[PDB]
């Protein structure tokens, strides 16, 4: 979710 694979 964050900005890389999340």
């Amino acid at each position: 979710r964050r900005a890389a694979r999340f």
